[PDB]
Order: C-alpha cells, then sequence, then structure tokens
C-alpha cells in the first residue's frame, strides 16, 4: 500500500506517466494525493466523459475553508467565472453566452483564409533559412499569436508585447511574477477597450461593446478579452510543437501524410488524442463534487477535489483500439477529451482545428527533409507553467 502522488514521473518527453497508466489499468478512479489536496483520479474514457457532463462537478470550490492555490491557479479560475461558488452558474452562463457567437461561420471562414496564406509565408521564410533553426520560434509561436491580433483588431507586432504573457500568468512557481504578468495583460486589455469605443472594427471587443446596446462595463468587456489572450494563443502553440514531434517519430505516416494532405483532418484529431507532453498535468480537468457522486463502487463526496484525466483517458484503449499508436486511418474514431466535454467545452476548439489543420496540411509537404537537429532527450517541457509546453524545437531541413 503507496498512496500514488501527483506529478507522476515520466521517462520519455511525450505520452502518460506509466503509473498512470498502471492505475487505469487498475480500475476507473483512485485516491491520490497532490502537491496539494488529495483528489480522486479518473483515468478511463467512459468515466472521464461521463464526469465531465455531471452538472454535480463543477470548477468553483464549494468549501468553507478551501485550500490554498497558486497566484496563477487563482487568476484561471477567475478567467472562467468560478471563482465564486454561488455566483459561478449566472456568471458562467453569461461567459458562454458572450463568447460562442464571437466566433460565427462567417468569422472562421474569413481567418481560415487569412490563416492559409500566413502560413504559405510562415514556411517560406523558413525554406530560406539556413538550419540550424528554432521551429518553436518561427512557426510554432507566430501563427496563433497571428489568430488573435486579428481576433482582438490589434497589429500583428503587439504580439511581441504579448507574447510571453499567457506562460507568465500561469507560472505557478512565482506568485509575484504571476501578479505582475496579469497586472500587464490588464492594463493592455483596458487600453484596447478604450481604443474600440471610438475604434470599433471587425473584431471581439467592438461586438462585445455592442451587445445588448452597451450594458456591458469596461471591466466585464476587458474580463473577456483577457480570457480570449490567455487562453487563445499558448496551448495552440503547444499542440503544433506536439504535432511536429509526433510526426517525426511516426515516418510512414508522416509519408502518408504530405502524400495525401486531404488526411490532415485525421492527422489533426490524433494529434489532440496523442499531444500530451513531459508528466502531463495540464492534461488533467480539475473539479470540485457540489454533491455526492458514484462512480463504480466509488462515493465522491461533497467537497472532494477530483482530477479529470482527459490525456490518460485519451490513451484508453477501451475507447481506441491501439490506444497508444499515432494512426491516420482510423475507422470512425471516438471523439477525443483534448477540448473537454459538456458545460465548459472549449469555446475556440473550431478555430484552434483550423489552424492546426492548415498547419499540418502544409508543413511535410513543403519541408520534406524537416527533422530535429538535437536529440528528443534535450527537449524541456516546462513543468512549472499550467499550460507546460517547450522553450524551443531545433530543427533542420
Ligand atoms: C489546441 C488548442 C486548445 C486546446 C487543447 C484547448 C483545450 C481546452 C480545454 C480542455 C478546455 C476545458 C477546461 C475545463 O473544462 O476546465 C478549454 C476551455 C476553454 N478554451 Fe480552449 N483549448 C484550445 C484552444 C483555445 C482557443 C484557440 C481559444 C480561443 C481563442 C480557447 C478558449 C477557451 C475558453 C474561453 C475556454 C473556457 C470555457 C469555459 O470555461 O466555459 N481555447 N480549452
Ligand atoms: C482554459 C485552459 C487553458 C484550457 C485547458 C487546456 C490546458 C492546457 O492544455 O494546458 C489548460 C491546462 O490547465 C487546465 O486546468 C486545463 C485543462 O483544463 C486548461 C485550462
Amino acid at each position: 500500500t503507496d498512496l500514488p502522488r501527483l506529478p507522476f514521473d515520466n521517462p520519455d518527453i511525450m505520452g502518460i506517466a506509466p503509473q498512470m497508466l498502471a492505475l487505469q489499468k487498475e480500475g476507473p478512479i483512485a485516491r491520490v494525493g497532490t502537491a496539494g489536496e488529495d483528489a480522486w483520479l479518473v483515468t478511463r474514457y467512459d468515466e472521464v466523459r461521463t464526469l465531465l457532463a455531471d452538472r454535480r462537478l463543477r470548477l468553483s470550490n464549494p468549501n468553507p475553508q478551501p485550500s490554498a492555490k497558486s497566484a496563477a491557479r487563482a487568476f484561471m479560475v477567475a478567467l472562467m467565472a468560478g471563482d465564486d461558488h454561488e455566483t459561478e452558474p449566472a456568471r458562467h452562463a453569461q461567459m458562454r453566452s458572450l463568447l460562442i457567437p464571437r466566433f460565427s461561420t462567417r468569422r472562421l471562414r474569413l481567418m481560415k483564409t487569412r490563416i492559409e496564406h500566413h502560413v504559405d509565408e510562415l514556411l517560406d521564410q523558413l525554406a530560406a533559412s539556413a538550419p540550424p533553426v528554432d521551429l518553436h520560434r518561427v512557426l510554432s509561436f507566430r501563427l496563433p499569436t497571428m489568430v488573435v491580433c486579428d481576433l482582438l483588431g490589434v497589429p500583428l507586432a503587439d504580439r511581441e508585447r504579448f507574447g510571453q504573457w499567457a506562460r507568465g500568468t500561469f507560472d505557478q512557481s512565482d506568485n509575484e511574477h504571476s501578479a505582475n504578468t496579469f497586472q500587464q495583460v490588464v492594463d493592455y486589455m483596458l487600453e484596447l477597450v478604450a481604443r474600440k469605443r471610438v475604434e470599433p472594427g471587425d473584431d471581439i471587443l467592438s461586438e462585445l461593446i455592442a451587445e445588448k446596446d452597451g450594458a456591458l462595463s469596461d471591466a466585464d468587456i476587458a474580463h473577456l478579452g483577457n480570457a480570449v489572450l490567455l487562453f487563445g494563443y499558448e496551448t495552440t502553440i503547444v499542440r503544433i510543437d506536439l504535432g511536429t514531434l509526433l510526426l517525426l517519430r511516426n515516418p510512414v505516416q508522416r509519408a502518408q501524410l504530405a502524400e495525401d494532405p486531404g488526411l490532415a483532418p485525421a492527422a489533426v484529431e490524433e494529434i489532440l488524442r496523442l499531444g500530451v507532453g513531459g508528466k502531463g498535468s495540464n492534461a488533467l480537468i480539475p473539479r470540485y463534487a457540489h454533491g455526492d457522486i458514484t462512480v463504480g463502487e466509488t462515493v465522491i463526496r461533497t467537497g472532494d477535489a477530483v482530477m479529470l484525466a482527459i490525456g490518460a483517458a485519451n490513451y484508453d484503449d477501451r475507447a481506441f483500439p491501439d490506444g497508444g499508436l499515432f494512426d491516420l486511418t482510423r475507422v470512425r474514431p471516438r471523439s477525443h477529451l483534448a477540448f473537454g466535454h459538456g458545460a465548459r467545452h472549449c469555446i475556440g476548439r473550431t478555430l484552434a482545428r483550423i489552424e492546426l489543420t492548415a498547419v499540418f496540411e502544409r508543413l511535410f509537404r513543403r519541408l520534406p527533409d524537416l527533422r530535429l537537429a538535437v536529440p528528443e532527450e534535450s527537449l524541456r517541457w516546462q513543468e512549472h507553467r499550467i499550460t507546460g509546453g517547450f522553450d524551443e524545437i531545433p530543427v533542420t531541413f
């Protein structure tokens, strides 16, 4: 008897930690220690998907004496309207109501066209440069920040100002750096709201300003803008890096995709399913039980913390035959859980899929000899950031 402790070690740079797969083989739910509170860890696909749809399991903490959280985690929860359990129902409902129509089919069609040209230009610059090159800096970072500049209606050079703010805000290791970065985000966004009130354009804050005959306060509008900026590029960057590494590891699949770029949507879905880095602490969705819930023979009690392991569930053999294998020829694969499920299902997921499809339609057709310029084992997943990620990806081509 040894209580497992999150985070678990992973001897590889990607995939699921061996002890989490061990727990998944035993059963769907286990009690575990963490760096803070103990929690229920749910690792099988069926059970994670069912609990993500359970309205008794919520982001907010209902406990009278809530455990302490890092400044980074507190900011994340507040941007998601989860910081007060008594107001979460109304505030979270309004959050989704106001954000979902900012990603209409009209906007996404226009953005797809611009995204495709931008990737073409990014890869032309990459192809003309002399290796070794940092693929993370000149491709993975540049496309999603271009997209956020478009959503916010700001010059592309602004991403040189805000491009590290998601990392800094979500630095769990330094509460002072986290709070100081978040203040820069707030200042920038309040500046942008004030500008869009006199100079609106085809962009998200202009639409929120116009909403309901101007019923929203500037602080309400900026709060929504901060969520778009802080959630809307960094995780996509990480998926471009992980998708590149996964395809480099699977040359038969990579050659299939180079030959037929019509396989890109299927490759993107496999990349999202399998793309988990380092110890994979970002591939857990955190919840608290607001009422008792039974999972198998296990009772989750009101107030208990729950970690829904979307990464491990996406590797679950019960849901994906040979769940550890990258296979873009899967016939009717189950819907993966990398965007979540249920009440908080990712708002940007259709846009994120457009970006990743445009990249992997083009990458290995444009750079057929692309490969790492350093060993995989030298690539360092950044465990202290809520969103993880690699800091650099050196390549040759
Ligand atoms: C591949 C890239 C992305 C991944 C893997 C991802 C993943 C996720 C996941 C798993 C959640 C659920 C969190 C939870 O249930 O607690 C979520 C929520 C969210 N995502 Fe995404 N996301 C991505 C890109 C984006 C983009 C591009 C945007 C906007 C431009 C965005 C905006 C949001 C927002 C606002 C939420 C909060 C939803 C809510 O709390 O109701 N995300 N994302
Ligand atoms: C809003 C989020 C940025 C989306 C989700 C994906 C993430 C990631 O891929 O890094 C974030 C990690 O931390 C979380 O609690 C998550 C899993 O819900 C995320 C919060």
